[PDB]
């Protein structure tokens, strides 16, 4: 009743099997790996992550600890300008600064370390399993569509950060650390529940219904028999006894075809050549192959013979193809490329339009993830684990309290 | 029962005897080697060891072995001030400065030795034997999965390190490395016992069972009947009667194959060739290869004879495969290229991408290490070891607790 079938079609499965290579490949479609690869979630996940614990700091136990630990050493400014006795006010404020840096380090070294006890947790489930990035990436490259299924209970996420968490010596230790900890905690949870609760459905098991006169889906995996939900980003368009999608594969597909079907062309062409020589034979008026003419004729005879072995061409076809491939996913997927003065090819990443082009709507819409503050600029794309926490931490809040508080304690030391 | 056979069926065997050039060879193809390295995991490794060593340094026992040292050369500040009995401020705080320097030196020096007699226990390891790094890679190459066996035992790597540390000299010497080397013994002995543990099977003897309906694996060695565990990086597709990895010898498989086909029939053609006059024979009506069709005619005259000797030619797709192959491995892994003003080629090495998506999961799931802290960047490939223990030892704790020392002493012995 105005149903129709989208998914299970085999046009639907030759589209991916062409994505595996199973009629020709070519060096344009290799680029594609690239695409596929996790590293902007695993960056903006980390940058959320660090937003979330840093953003947590306070001044006011900053400052006790601070105050603290220059009781621990004993070196308060009366204690220490009553001990050097000089008026040498350069090698005294020397003395405090390089003492406060001593502890901006340490500290510093600290929040990293359990910054990045914190990404642990979640980085290995983002790639594979619920949630798998790359099946994502695949599933819009060939349709357009994501069909998504969901369940709320708590699993592997939830349970490696409740491990980590409850007994960790950092929140003992410090104050500052256990206030920004247990703040962020409730956050941390909720995105790790995001992480867990749903899937997203594998090419060869789920069911896509489409029905054109009212313009909604319905989708279901057929082994738990359980209703799931779809995400359109590229709409199609519906022509009658059809459905046309608008995805890279569907754009490039009747293009590859001809030249599959011409290299396929050119080897039985070739296969024919094999015989040097050919011999036709005729009735009578009254490495060697024969052709064998004489059963057709009667009162009939020969007039002429000619002989032509064409043999068709097509490495100026691949070319063209190749070309093809690497410029259609480069645009459409917003990739930048880097090159040297005239090498080419230094490195491929990810460009500020893409991740938010792409990566964005995968937390906001596929996870419903709660919040992950501003995305990165798509220079950070290229950026490691240490450059990132140190990006983090320089514009921030944290470091404006330290600065102030060793503006203010040098002051006050030279002044006392 | 809805079970399948995966891997020993001869198509696996097909491709890892591609990877060994059993039908063809390539210029390309020669970059799979660097693929194999284990020097990314050995990198690893020692930063890690380096990290847990170095970092349970405390400044108090600093502080206890540094005045023991002043103490056993008698060069206490007041001793030495009332030595000289001179103001050149400068000259004692210089002389001050150098034996401090002096000492730093030296503690650097036993640290380093220290440390490279900790990491070599577990080198030999690593590319050989249990938890063999280039076993996983082609295993990875070949097909996505990579069958692990799991077996808890001590075994050769917590032997050689409870033989190596507990008659070392350093322990009783310095009470420093004392408490850190012990400190850092128990995740030592437990990175030791995970190494022993856990075995990679070799591709010529276990078995791979799949079962769509479930989506769940079986693997199993014939030999002692011992039961595994099946890691999958890049899953999958199963098209009903077939099932078709995502690897890239999978998507480069149809090509090289039509290639070598190729290559074999323009052998076949030149042998053809090879006898330079032919003669060909008829029926009468009432270095040299004769072509006798006398048999077939009855009632039938000769038409026309035509030679045609083809060659194909098969160069152009000799190169086009070698630059595929190249482009794939380069863009599938990661990997990354140095070149000279317009020369290329000059090294190879792995991104830092290719670092994070490949060793880690290494380490996480294949071995389930501890921990490894933050993972090394791209530029520490190319580091030595003299150069890996410096960079790490001048951004870390004991840097600042020296440098602090040493600022706290020149100011106490200047002002003395």
């Amino acid at each position: 009743d105005g149903w129709v079938k989208v998914h299970p079609t085999p046009g639907t499965m030759l589209f991916r099997e062409i994505l595996h290579g199973q009629l020709g490949y070519t060096e344009g479609q290799g680029v594609y790996n690239v695409v596929r690869s996790s590293e902007a979630t695993t960056r903006q996940l980390q940058a959320a992550i660090f937003h979330a614990l840093l953003n947590a700091t306070t001044y006011r136990d900053l400052e006790a600890d601070w105050l603290g630990h220059v009781a621990a050493r004993g070196l308060q400014p009366q204690r220490l300008v009553r001990r050097y006795r000089n008026a040498r006010e350069a090698d005294i404020a020397g003395v405090a600064e390089r003492v406060f840096d001593t502890w901006r380090n340490t500290l510093r070294t600290t929040l990293l370390d359990f910054a990045h006890g914190l990404v642990a947790c979640f980085a290995p489930g983002g790639p594979s399993g619920p949630s798998s990035f790359p099946k994502y990436i695949d599933w819009l490259t060939c349709l357009g569509l994501v069909p998504i299924l969901r369940k709320r209970q708590e699993g592997g996420v939830t349970q490696g950060l409740r491990a980590f968490l409850k007994q960790h010596p950092l929140t003992r230790q410090l104050a500052t650390v256990a206030e920004a900890a247990e703040r962020a905690g409730p956050g941390f949870f909720e995105l790790a529940l995001a992480f867990d609760s749903t899937r997203v459905a594998d090419y060869d098991r789920v069911y896509i219904y489409y029905n054109h006169r009212r313009g909604d889906w319905l989708v279901r995996d057929p082994i738990s028999g359980q209703r799931g939900e779809c995400l359109v980003l590229w709409p199609p368009l519906w022509t009658g006894d059809r459905l046309v999608f608008d995805s890279p594969v569907q754009r490039l597909f009747p293009e590859i075809v001809a030249c599959h079907s011409l290299r396929e062309h050119a080897h039985v062409c070739r296969l024919r050549n094999t015989a040097s020589v050919k011999v036709l034979l005729g009735r009578k008026s009254d490495y060697d192959i024969i052709d064998v003419s004489k059963s057709m004729d009667d009162d009939t005879y020969v007039a002429n013979s000619f002989q032509h072995p064409y043999i068709p061409s097509y490495a100026q076809d691949l070319e063209r193809l190749s070309r093809l491939w690497e410029h259609e996913l480069v645009r459409c997927f917003k990739i930048l490329c880097h090159r040297n003065n005239q090498g080419q090819e230094t490195s491929i990443s990810y460009s500020s339009g893409a991740i938010a082009a792409f990566v964005a709507p995968y937390f906001e819409s596929v996870l419903r993830a709660p919040r992950v503050g501003a995305p990165i600029t798509g220079s950070d794309v290229i950026l490691g684990e240490e450059e990132l926490w140190d990006a983090v931490f320089k514009k921030t809040r944290l470091q404006t309290y330290l600065t102030d508080i060793a503006a203010l304690f040098v002051a006050d030391v030279q002044h006392a």
